[PDB]
């Protein structure tokens, strides 16, 4: 079978390999359906940045299950799954109480072993999302991005009838633009500094937009007073100057769930700082897309919004292909940034 | 009369002055028992802090109702009261939702107008809260400062069987911790850099205590290893260090509320940042110290504690004296900084 490796830095080849095999009683085999690249996945090619060479990554993907383990009674052959990426270990005291993401011992499909640009891939049980025979089975590599989005909502206890801000106009933020909207947010508005993804934004539903090139924080504040309260604000950009925009156009006891990672440092001033308090924001740190049980209710709600197709996926993705029109497009972004989607449909 | 009044760049006197009339039908005059004064008033009386000067500071303070405007009702000269000093608009729309403390046309009785370092004081009927004829007067003036961190305990929905971490040894934190005691926390840890400071946390009944010029903070997160659960932090200390130690110790899913003001700015590293997502934190601006109805389940939970004694407010207490030796306690601040809480007794 084929599957695109990269190596100690850029070089991203497409491989022939023996079809990996069962081989514990927990395990399924896939076969994938459709495999898309995470921004995550850029460093680990372009950065060095993964946690060896040479190695697959990919782990947003769908497919069929191609055969079950001797201990694996709930899944059969033919069966539509998603990839589900995180392993914990399911038994320590984090797990135990639904902190899959804070557990210390665990594995992790496309950077902690390898992933799912792949024909086929073994993988544990556990590491699979059953889905519905109704949902087109390419949508369902978009399950685990989407899934990033619900779950900060899930931890600010829903997005129903809040005025949702969305910062950072890439593919979580504009997936999670059009979660907001199917379930119910009050208002969407969305905030990135390229007027092209903000039309995107606006298309998805979001019912207004600011370039915080050209607007200045007041500037949106200002717009936002009808709609200061009850806000969920999501950072999705992950730099310092969009956390630091979070928190100066807040309204009062805004909902504030961090979902980028910074790669600089925050310098906040006092009187930003400040504001944190004088508003009693409510920051919520968000961590991976799992909840209890797992792998949580994000993944239920995700599958059913695409099953009753009420996301646009299409103006997401900016690349449809096999192994060599895949591994060529990974290169041609190299450490540019990325267009959009990028699936490996074998 | 006299009062206590504060000059420009650190000058304290106290001056002789008419006795204030009802001058407003809401308005009720109040007989000044006991007033403390504040570590925020520091800034205002050596650091150029305060809004105009001269002043007269003091907002945490007890005593009796002398008069009472033409349209109060409910009160009657005799009792027992002690100040409420945040005055909200009533009428905004924060103010219809109980965000009193976002309201942006408040007045604040010593800070953005005269308080109570003084024998008399004229205040709006809103501005007192009516104590127990058991209560003695003097802990009356402790109720306001008890209310903060009440109020950050009130914004994490409780300190109920929650493993409790106070950072910040002085009045508020020591305050805080008594609290948590008698509210019921789990377990209650103090940290702080003064030994002294910390055996008193621990005569308060600080399980533990944490030395944080002798402990870093990864040897903190080693002893909590079996607190790192249910964790509620306040941070009260206000400087960069501690809250960046409050990040850097804090266990799974923990809430941290902030109740310190910075003085400085915010500088953190983006692994710092980085702990706030990957513990799921949530971090819980605090401010002032109200909730509806005004002013708040704090206020009444404040003094229900100190009328049945569940708190210790002696080894709280610094100095006790008129005006002359008060306000030479204050000018001795600036060399000998504030060890414990400053009464002002008529
Ligand atoms: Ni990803
Ligand atoms: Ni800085
Ligand atoms: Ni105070
Ligand atoms: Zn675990
Ligand atoms: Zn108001």
């Amino acid at each position: 079978m084929k599957s695109v490796v990269n190596d100690t830095d850029g070089i991203v080849r497409v491989a022939e390999s023996v079809i990996p095999e069962i081989k514990h009683q927990d395990e399924v085999r896939v076969k994938i359906a459709s495999s898309g690249l995470c921004g995550s996945d850029l460093p680990r090619i372009f950065k060095n940045g993964a946690h060896y060479y040479p190695i697959t990554l990919g782990h947003e993907f769908s497919g069929y299950i191609d055969a079950v383990g001797s201990g694996v009674d709930d899944l059969h052959p033919g069966d539509a799954v998603a990839c589900v990426p995180l392993l914990p270990c399911f038994t320590c005291p984090e797990c135990l109480k639904g902190f899959y993401s804070q557990c210390a011992k665990y594995d992790f499909i496309g950077s902690r072993r390898d992933g799912g640009f792949a024909e086929y891939i073994v993988v544990k049980r556990k590491n699979v999302f059953a889905l519905p025979t109704d949902m087109p089975i390419e949508d369902g590599a978009f399950i685990e991005p989407i899934t990033v989005g619900l779950h900060a909502f899930h931890l600010a206890q829903g997005c129903e009838n809040k005025n949702v801000i969305i910062i950072g106009a890439g593919t979580i933020g504009l997936l999670a633009i059009q979660c907001a909207v199917a379930l119910g947010a009050k208002s969407v508005t969305a905030i990135d500094i390229s007027s092209e993804k903000l039309a995107l934004a606006k298309s998805f539903g979001a019912m207004q937009t600011f370039n915080s090139s050209e607007m200045s924080a007041p500037q949106m504040q200002s717009v936002l007073r009808e709609l200061r309260f009850n806000q969920l604000i999501l950072e999705t950009a992950g730099v310092p100057q969009t956390v630091e925009l979070a928190v100066e156009i807040a309204g009062p006891h805004a909902q504030l769930a961090l979902v980028g990672t910074l790669h600089q440092d925050l310098h906040l001033t006092s009187a930003t700082f400040g504001k944190i308090l004088r508003k009693e924001l409510t920051v919520i740190g968000s961590w991976m897309n799992y909840s209890s049980p797992w792998p949580g209710q994000e993944w239920e709600t995700a599958s059913r919004l695409l099953t009753e197709r009420k996301l646009s996926l299409e103006p997401l993705i900016a690349h449809r292909g096999s192994f060599e029109s895949f591994a060529q497009a990974v290169r041609d972004i190299a450490r540019n940034a990325m267009p959009g989607k990028v699936l490996l449909i074998p």
